[PDB]
C-alpha cells in the first residue's frame, strides 16, 4: 500500500490554466547579456551555491547586486530565472534585473536589484511587536502571490528575507530551490534549511504543495516571538523530527503518518518515543513576553501543523486578528 495521494487547498490547478511556456521552464530561452556592463564592488558573503557581490550599473550608475552562480544543471538555472521573470512585479518580490555570463569564464550570473539589507542576527533582537506583525505581514504579500501564481518557494527562511529597516521595505529572495506546484506530482523532499524542513520532508512525503511554505514561516515566527533561534533546534534530519514532536506531541505526529499511510524510516520508531503536546506558554518567559500575544499564540499555532492540508494559507494567515492594526495603517 502506498502512501494516500493529495492536493492543495488553494492554488490547485492554476498552473494547467497557463499557456505551457508559462510552467515548462525547459524550453524557455535564455538571452545572456555582458558582465562587463556591472563591476564589482565587494562581496556581501559566500551563498549556498553561489557567490554573491555588491555590484553598480556602468551604464546608468546605479547599484546592483549581481549573484555568481555556482555550477549546477542547466534545467535548474532556467527554473530560477523563468520563476524570477513570471513573479517580477509582484509584492515584495526581489526583481531580477538582468542576467549576464563572464565574458571569460563563460559563468551565469544573477542581476538583482539592490536592497539595503540588516541582517537578523542584528535586526531581529531589536524588533518591536508591531514590527514582526509588519514584516510577517509583508512575507504572507510574498507568499500568497507567488503561491497564486503556482510557484513554492521550498526555501523560507530568514536568510532569505532582505529587510530594508529605514525603508520598511521587504524582499523575498534566493528562488533557486523554488519549483512550479501540478497537482499530483512528488517532489524532492531534500529541500528547505533543516531547521526549516516541513514534517512532510522529514518524513518523506514527496506530494507536498504550498503549504510547505507555511510550516517554514511558522518556524521563523516562533523563533522571533519567544527570541529562540531557531525553534527547532535538530542535528540532523531525523533529530528535527524528534524536536518537533517535542512540542507538537507525538499523538497528532503518528496520526498524520496513519492518514497519508506514510512509510515511516525505521530509524524513527525508536528516537520519536511519545511526547505529549506543549502549550506555548511553557515558552513564554520574562525576556519575550512582550512579544507574546493570545492573538500571536494563536495565528502561530495554526501554522505549525504536522498536516500540510489543516494549516493556514497565506490569505487566511493574512486575514488573521494577529495582523488587525497592520491592515489598518495600510489605509
Ligand atoms: N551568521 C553570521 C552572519 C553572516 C551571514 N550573513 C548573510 C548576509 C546576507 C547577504 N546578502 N545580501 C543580499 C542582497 Br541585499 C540581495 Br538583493 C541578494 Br539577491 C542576496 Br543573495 C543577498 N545576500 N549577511 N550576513
Ligand atoms: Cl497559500
Amino acid at each position: 500500500s502506498g502512501p494516500v495521494p493529495s492536493r492543495a487547498r488553494v492554488y490547485t490547478d492554476v498552473n494547467t490554466h497557463r499557456p505551457r511556456e508559462y510552467w515548462d521552464y525547459e524550453s524557455h530561452v535564455v538571452e545572456w547579456g555582458n558582465q562587463d556592463d556591472y563591476q564589482l564592488v565587494r562581496k556581501l558573503g559566500r551563498g549556498k551555491y553561489s557567490e554573491v557581490f555588491e555590484a553598480i550599473n556602468i551604464t546608468n550608475n546605479e547599484k546592483v547586486v549581481v549573484k555568481i552562480l555556482k555550477p549546477v544543471k542547466k534545467k535548474k538555472i532556467k527554473r530560477e530565472i523563468k520563476i524570477l521573470e513570471n513573479l517580477r512585479g509582484g509584492p515584495n518580490i526581489i526583481t531580477l534585473a538582468d542576467i549576464v555570463k563572464d565574458p571569460v569564464s563563460r559563468t551565469p550570473a544573477l542581476v538583482f536589484e539592490h536592497v539595503n539589507n540588516t541582517d537578523f542576527k542584528q535586526l531581529y533582537q531589536t524588533l518591536t511587536d508591531y514590527d514582526i506583525r509588519f514584516y510577517m505581514y509583508e512575507i504572507l504579500k510574498a507568499l500568497d502571490y507567488c503561491h497564486s501564481m503556482g510557484i513554492m518557494h521550498r526555501d523560507v527562511k530568514p536568510h532569505n528575507v532582505m529587510i530594508d529597516h529605514e525603508h520598511r521595505k521587504l524582499r523575498l529572495i534566493d528562488w533557486g530551490l523554488a519549483e512550479f506546484y501540478h497537482p499530483g506530482q512528488e517532489y524532492n523532499v531534500r529541500v528547505a534549511s533543516r531547521y526549516f524542513k516541513g514534517p512532510e520532508l522529514l518524513v518523506d512525503y514527496q506530494m507536498y504543495d504550498y503549504s510547505l511554505d507555511m510550516w517554514s514561516l511558522g518556524c521563523m515566527l516562533a523563533s522571533m516571538i519567544f527570541r529562540k533561534e531557531p525553534f527547532f533546534h535538530g542535528h540532523d534530519n531525523y533529530d528535527q523530527l524528534v524536536r518537533i514532536a517535542k512540542v507538537l506531541g507525538t499523538e497528532d505526529l503518528y496520526d498524520y503518518i496513519d492518514k497519508y499511510n506514510i512509510e515511516l524510516d525505521p530509524r524513527f520508531n525508536d528516537i520519536l518515543g511519545r511526547h505529549s503536546r506543549k502549550r506555548w506558554e511553557r515558552f513564554v518567559h520574562s525576556e519575550n513576553q512582550h512579544l507574546v500575544s493570545p492573538e500571536a499564540l494563536d495565528f502561530l499555532d495554526k501554522l505549525l501543523r504536522y498536516d500540510h492540508q489543516s494549516r493556514l494559507t497565506a490569505r487566511e494567515a493574512m486575514e488573521h486578528p494577529y495582523f488587525y492594526t497592520v491592515v489598518k495603517d495600510q489605509a
